[PDB]
C-alpha cells in the first residue's frame, strides 16, 4: 500500500504510527528508537500519558544520529481534557513540545470533548466522584486551536473521540479557519464504527484508528472480555495469510482507508506491527472481519458520563 494519507492542510500522515499510553516510561525511549530504526515514521502521543519527555529522548536522538530528518516525521499529540481554557491551550502545547524536544507539532487533537476543571489532578472529582468540568465548549476550544496552527506551534489540529454530532458542531462553527485535519477514535472488529467513519470520510476527515489490537493491557480488562488477539476466526484469516493476528488486525484499518496506531514496547512486536505492507485482505476478508462487531468499548468512563459532551451516549 501507499504509506501516507494526504490530509486537509496538504500534509501527508503515515497510516502506520507507534502508540505510547501505557509504555512505561523506562522502557518507551527503546521502544521509540527501535520503531524509528525498522521504519517508523509517526509516534502517537500525549500529555496524559505522562510519558513525553521519554519519547521526545528517543526522536531526539534519532534526529541528532541522521537516522531521519525532522520533516520525515510525523509526531501527534493531544490537548488534555483540563487545558480547555483559552488562556491554558498555548502552554499545554509548549509543555509537550518542550517535551518532545521538537519545535512544532505535525498534528495536535482534542483529546476528548470534555472539558474539565483546571489545576494539578488530570480528573478532578466532585466528592462523589463525578468529574468536575469546565465551562468551556468545543467550540471557543476549537478556535484555540487554530491560533496554535497561526503562531508555528502545530502544522494541522484534529479532534479525537468526537461524535457525529460533535463533528458537525466544529464543522458548522461560526467563523470556521481550520477544518479539522483527522478524527481519532477506538476503532477494531468489535467496534467497527462505520457510521462515525462514513461521516467523517465524507467530509474530507481522515479517521485514526486507536486500540486496534482491542487493548489488552488496558488496566481495566476483565477476563470475561472478548479477546481480538485470541479469537479464533480472526487467527483462521490470519493463518491463511501466513500473517500473525496482530497483522491481521493493524492492515484491516489500513484497508478502509485509517491510519492506525498499534502500541506496543516489545521490540520483536514493534518489528512484526510494521510488517503490513506485502499482503492484501480480500473483500470478503474485510466484509468478514466488520462482520464481528459487537458495539464493544476498551475506552469508557463512568465518571466522566454525565459530562455534558461526554461523546458516547449518541449512536456514533
Ligand atoms: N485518543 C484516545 O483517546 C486514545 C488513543 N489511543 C492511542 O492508541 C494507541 C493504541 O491503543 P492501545 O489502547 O494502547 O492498545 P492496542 O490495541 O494498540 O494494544 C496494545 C497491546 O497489544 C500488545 N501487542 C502489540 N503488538 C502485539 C503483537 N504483535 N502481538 C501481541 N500483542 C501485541 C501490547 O503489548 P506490549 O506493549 O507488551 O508488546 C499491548 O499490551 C495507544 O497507545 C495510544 O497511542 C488509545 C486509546 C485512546
Ligand atoms: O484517553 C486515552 O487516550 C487513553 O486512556 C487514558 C489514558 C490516560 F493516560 C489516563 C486516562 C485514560 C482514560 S481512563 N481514558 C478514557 C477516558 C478519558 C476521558 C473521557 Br472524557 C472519557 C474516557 F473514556
Amino acid at each position: 500500500m501507499a504509506s501516507r494519507i494526504l490530509l486537509n492542510n496538504g500534509a501527508k500522515m503515515p497510516i502506520l504510527g507507534l502508540g505510547t499510553w501505557k509504555s512505561p516510561p523506562g522502557q518507551v525511549t527503546e521502544a521509540v528508537k527501535v520503531a524509528i530504526d525498522v521504519g517508523y515514521r509517526h509516534i502517537d502521543c500525549a500529555h496524559v500519558y505522562q510519558n513525553e519527555n521519554e519519547v521526545g529522548v528517543a526522536i531526539q536522538e534519532k534526529l541528532r544520529e541522521q537516522v531521519v530528518k525532522r520533516e520525515e516525521l510525523f509526531i501527534v499529540s493531544k490537548l488534555w481534557c483540563t487545558y480547555h481554557e483559552k488562556g491554558l491551550v498555548k502552554g499545554a502545547c509548549q509543555k509537550t513540545l518542550s517535551d518532545l524536544k521538537l519545535d512544532y507539532l505535525d498534528l495536535y487533537l482534542i483529546h476528548w470533548p470534555t472539558g474539565f476543571k483546571p489545576g494539578k489532578e488530570f480528573f478532578p472529582l466532585d466528592e462523589s466522584g463525578n468529574v468536575v468540568p469546565s465551562d468551556t465548549n468545543i467550540l471557543d476550544t476549537w478556535a484555540a486551536m487554530e491560533e496554535l496552527v497561526d503562531e508555528g506551534l502545530v502544522k494541522a489540529i484534529g479532534i479525537s473521540n468526537f461524535n457525529h454530532l460533535q463533528v458537525e458542531m466544529i464543522l458548522n462553527k461560526p467563523g470556521l479557519k481550520y477544518k479539522p485535519a483527522v478524527n481519532q477514535i477506538e476503532c477494531h472488529p468489535y467496534l467497527t464504527q462505520e457510521k462515525l467513519i462514513q461521516y467523517c470520510q465524507s467530509k474530507g476527515i481522515v479517521v485514526t484508528a486507536y486500540s486496534p489490537l482491542g487493548s489488552p493491557d488496558r488496566p481495566w480488562a476483565k477476563p470475561e472480555d472478548p479477546s481480538l488477539l485470541e479469537d479464533p476466526r480472526i487467527k483462521a484469516i490470519a493463518a491463511k495469510h501466513n500473517k500473525t493476528t496482530a497483522q491481521v488486525l493493524i492492515r484491516f484499518p489500513m484497508q478502509r482507508n485509517l491510519v492506525v496506531i498499534p502500541k506496543s514496547v516489545t521490540p520483536e512486536r514493534i518489528a512484526e506491527n510494521f510488517k503490513v505492507f506485502d499482503f492484501e485482505l480480500s473483500s470478503q476478508d474485510m466484509t468478514t472481519l466488520l462482520s464481528y462487531n459487537r458495539n464493544w468499548r476498551v475506552c469508557a468512563l463512568l465518571s466522566c458520563t454525565s459530562h455534558k459532551d461526554y461523546p458516547f451516549h449518541e449512536e456514533f
